């Protein structure tokens, strides 16, 4: 046990010192490594449960049982006397830099998970490279370092969502006594895009500075794994070459799908294009019903667009369907149109006026699930019908990395692939929630295990979400239907309530539109299986309850905790109406 | 064990049925009870672990061991056959209404705690009265049913806070691309107070409807406990009379303090007056440094006021002082002036212009702690120098209810006073956090124990708070300095970080928002306190209070994954310690 951990730690760490906090010979060695600017991992044995056992096992590698001991890339280098000898004779730099490979770690993909992994590895002395390349969209859109969330995902969509939220703040202000006239105020799309893009540019630059300042080599190049340790790179002049690395992390993400119909790729766009679009989309058709589809349709309408959503079957497939219908009903009442049970069969009527900064004009033909016909004109068509990786671009099938039926990488619970030195993290890891904080945790925890002897795994269970539709929807845990299916209706109790934000009272907003529920398991001390809230600031409300749910919260835990007044969130601490009772949840 | 519980439950329940869910004879009795409209508590012996023991113990009271058994005010009434007999013979209504007292429960005080207690008790068949009276302020201000929070507390102050927050939303709008010009927009105070007061009135009315619909007698009169069971009342015509009750709940709250200086009561106001003031206060001096003082100064400044706060010693005494100073620094950078280490020694220069709807004008003289002099003119002077009960207006000394040095009621952990049938809840319960949700929980749990045989006690530990200053401050648990005093600096580790809301990026400050976890090293890095300064701090904080109740450690925060993008997710990845000396900036 200790033996197998020690062997694993020594063989994969780049530079690691086994030390004790009390020993002055260790302090003397650390100061030498610091002066020569040699980064390394440190294991303080006088601070572990069985540091006394580890000390004995080190002898199997070094033939000595004492401390300090310094290792480089699996090889014992020396004790205090021996390392200072190398430093005195100017032999230390060559010892710590000699390696079978160009790099201790190559990360393919410069996004949420990839950049996190790369920065953390370099912290412990691993010589690291991060490759990033953004294949342009069909109309040519491209962007800088940071991945999907930073450039064409969470960051710009939540900023445009805020811009939509400000429209209702402006209406609310009259009722709170401010003198503005909401009716005489308009919105300027391109002014908003400029501010959003200027923030994104500051993040592109921040990441390049972080990589430099951590001694990480950044190559803006497309990488392709051709053998377990060989990566073929292609730079911006199409120059091809090969670099080698001990450990490999695949972190290349996904891109939007298009439906296989005429006109789609030629005349429509996706969220990849929307966030830097130089003109306001205008009358817009959104095809799809994922959280991407609904979030974009939501702020476009709040910024004054004529928005329609074409829905093939249901909204938010995979989420609690009662909550999904409440989300959609709110959007329909505040000016989003829906074309339900409908799929597209696109014709161009006007080309994009790239001079005067104006959209084109399109004709969309489709049909409903019973056979009736759809036909209508739109200035912009946005597709949001899912995302997929294309690992045939990234990874040669000869290498031996097993993929699933969807094209995602099959990993063990420590992100290891079927090839012992190759790992995968983020959206391409099969079966895991596809979220930015998840990929960041996976990458940081992997790097620590590879290069610092850490043991902690990433926990992928009960990860909380928030959908940033005009009225936001937070969740943690099981949907109601999933709990019933897993345990049976008789074993599931559901507490719920409508509520009204105190901020909505003076503004004359709706009484019984916000909603929340706890789905609980009767036979397990009324364990909270899932939490669900529809209302403002839903992600801030939900986050903290995810710690309690990780810890096994029951209904009695919610009951004995006191509320903060006045808040939306406090309604969770006094819930009492059950669905079984039949009593109304309104307030 | 069981037998002492049963005796206590039977003695004080007004009407209670011992029952089994399966039994059709019990269902038959249930069906008769309402129809006659008899509210009652029910205990299902087949749902309790020791139901077999309780069934046996009942025989000590009724000389029978079966179900159903129905009791009224401590006396066994009968089984199925006997209850139906009383029903057919028109005798049941008189049985259930027979009482030594006028009411099973008298609640003195119609506020957060008292309204909660009374409504809950009436659910289980207790005949209940709630008394509320609002002694006018020195200038005459009064208001309706619901207590301090509803009328002159949490509700109007958070609505005015929201009006203040909207000023900055109006500025932020231009950067997100909206065409308005913030510099040409003004605020109308009276329009805002009208909307606030209309909501408050709808709460006043809602409470009167709630008591009606629960069969609670609402008396708009002042109450005084003159003996353990005797409450003297004085109605709005000064008519005096006496009502009796079995159980008594004291729930009379506090009112604002004035300092003992010339001009204070005559020419200044308190928060009691602020939330319905007919004119904008204008240039305003706030004396005090409580959360009331800072919250009012803060929104008045956002609504265009020229505001100064006069601080005797420190801000937010009793809260974490690092967080307190960050709160104050932000206010000082965004308008509010502070007269630090200063106390007042008030002259009237203009009387309030009630006709033209304008404030008067005052001269304030005071001094700093080094002896230098303060002298300055203001239109409104708001005192926020604490709050206090006045139980020598509620409670005759001869009754025997013990008070502490501050004048609050000394209570057991089940809210019992030194007089066995008299209880106290809310702000006047000595040593308890003085917060509305606490009073509500205390009243509801007490009613269940008195009238439904419940056993659950209110848990007053680690109750979360939020101060709604212009940048909000949420907390749950120990301040950092309190943790260190109790355990020693070497056993305390603090993780912290600045952060920037994503909404602040396009609107253009980088390192003002802040959060920390104060942890105990020798107890698996247990989270002893959480603290956050930032927008929506109350929404951020609430959910972590459940995890802290459950004993959360730093490892529990670390293994939970963030929601992106949120301010709150910063709690899930904290790693910079204060001992490291590394900067918390971002
Ligand atoms: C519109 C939208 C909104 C979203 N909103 C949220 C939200 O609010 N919250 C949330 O948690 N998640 C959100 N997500 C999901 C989140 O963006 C992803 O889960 C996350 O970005 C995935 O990180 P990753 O490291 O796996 O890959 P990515 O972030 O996609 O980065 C992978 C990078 O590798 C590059 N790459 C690909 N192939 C190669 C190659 N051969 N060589 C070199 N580089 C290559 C890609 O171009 C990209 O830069 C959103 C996604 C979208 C599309
Ligand atoms: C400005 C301000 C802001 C606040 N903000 C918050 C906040 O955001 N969150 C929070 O949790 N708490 C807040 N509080 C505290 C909250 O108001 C109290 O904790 C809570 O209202 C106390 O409830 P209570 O039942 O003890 O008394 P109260 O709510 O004060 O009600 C007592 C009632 O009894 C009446 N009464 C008194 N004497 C008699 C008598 N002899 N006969 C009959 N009736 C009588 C009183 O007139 C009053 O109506 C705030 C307080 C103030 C002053
Ligand atoms: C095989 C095919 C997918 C391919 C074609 C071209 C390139 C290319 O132009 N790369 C690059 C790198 C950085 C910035 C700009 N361009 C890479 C791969
Ligand atoms: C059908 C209805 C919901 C609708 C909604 C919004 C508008 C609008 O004010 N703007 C608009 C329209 C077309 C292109 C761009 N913007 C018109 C109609
Ligand atoms: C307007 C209505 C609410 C009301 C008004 C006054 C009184 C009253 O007579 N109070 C009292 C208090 C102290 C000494 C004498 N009387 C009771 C209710
Ligand atoms: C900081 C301080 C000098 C100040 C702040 C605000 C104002 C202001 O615009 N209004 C105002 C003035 C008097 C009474 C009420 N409001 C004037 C001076």
């Amino acid at each position: 046990g200790t033996s197998q951990w020690l062997r694993k730690t020594v063989d994969s760490a780049a530079v690691i010192l086994f030390s004790k906090t009390t020993c002055p010979y260790c302090k003397k060695v650390k100061d030498v490594l610091a002066e020569a600017k040699i980064k390394h991992a440190t294991i303080e044995l006088d601070q572990l449960s069985n540091g006394s056992a580890i000390q004995k096992c080190l002898a199997s590698f070094s033939k000595i049982e004492t401390v300090p001991q310094m290792f480089v890339r699996g090889k014992f280098i020396g004790d205090s006397q021996t390392v200072l000898k190398y430093y005195s004779n100017d032999e230390l730099a060559g010892i710590v830099n000699e390696s079978k490979y160009d790099y201790d770690l190559i990360v393919i993909g410069g996004g949420s998970g990839g950049l996190a992994a790369g920065k953390e590895a370099a912290k412990y002395g691993a010589k690291t490279a991060v490759l990033d390349y953004v294949e342009p969209t069909p109309i040519g859109t491209t962007w800088g370092l940071g991945g999907t969330c930073v450039n064409v995902g969470c960051i710009p969509k939540k900023l445009m969502h805020q811009a939509g939220l400000l429209s209702h703040a402006l209406e609310d202000a009259e009722h709170f006594g401010w003198s503005l006239d909401r009716s005489k105020i308009s919105h300027n799309w391109s002014t908003m895009v400029e501010g959003v893009q200027s923030h994104i540019g500051s993040l592109n630059w921040g990441y390049k500075v972080a990589l430099r300042d951590n001694q990480v080599t950044y190559l803006n190049a497309k990488g392709r794994l051709i053998s377990p340790h060989e990566v073929q790179i292609t730079d911006k002049n199409q120059k091809v070459s090969t670099i080698t690395g001990n450990k490999i992390i695949l972190a290349t993400g996904e891109r939007p799908k298009y439906p296989e119909i005429p006109g789609a790729v030629e005349y429509g766009i996706t969220s990849d294009d929307l966030f830097s679009l130089p003109y306001f989309p205008g009358k817009t058709l959104v095809i799809g019903a994922s959280y991407v589809a609904l979030e974009c349709a939501g702020f476009l309408a709040s910024l004054g667009g004529d928005v329609t959503v074409m829905v093939r079957s249901i909204l938010l497939r995979g989420f609690d369907q009662q909550m999904a219908e409440k989300v959609g009903d709110y959007m329909e009442n505040h000016g989003v149109k829906f074309a339900k049970l409908c799929v597209p069969d696109i014709k161009q009527l006007k080309v994009v006026d790239t001079e005067n900064n104006k959209p084109g004009l399109l004709l969309v033909k489709g049909h409903y699930t019973d056979g009736k016909k759809f036909e209508e004109e739109f200035e912009t068509v946005i597709f949001a019908v899912g995302r997929e990786p294309q690992l045939s671009k990234v990874l040669c099938e000869t290498v031996g990395v097993k993929l699933d039926k969807n094209g995602r990488v099959v990993c063990t619970d420590d992100e290891q692939t079927t090839v012992s030195n190759v790992y995968a993290i983020g959206d391409i890891n099969a079966g895991k929630p596809q979220l930015t904080p998840v990929a960041i945790q996976a990458g940081r925890y992997l790097a620590r295990r590879l290069f610092a002897g850490a043991t902690e795994l990433t926990d992928y269970s009960n990860v909380a979400t928030t959908v940033f539709t005009p009225l936001e929807y937070g969740a943690c845990g099981l949907s109601e239907e999933d709990a019933i299916e897993k345990y049976g209706d008789k074993d599931i109790e559901v507490y719920h309530s409508n509520f009204k934000p105190l901020e909505w009272t003076v503004a004359h907003r709706e009484d019984n539109v916000c909603y929340m529920k706890l789905v609980c398991r009767k036979s397990d001390n009324m364990r909270v299986l899932g939490l669900h809230v529809l209302g403002p600031n839903a992600g801030e409300i939900t986050q903290g309850y995810a710690v309690a749910i990780k810890m096994g919260a029951t209904k009695a835990d919610f009951d004995r905790t006191i509320g903060i007044h006045p808040t939306c969130s406090e309604t969770f601490t006094t819930l009492h109406v059950t669905k079984k009772s039949g009593v109304s949840p309104i307030v």
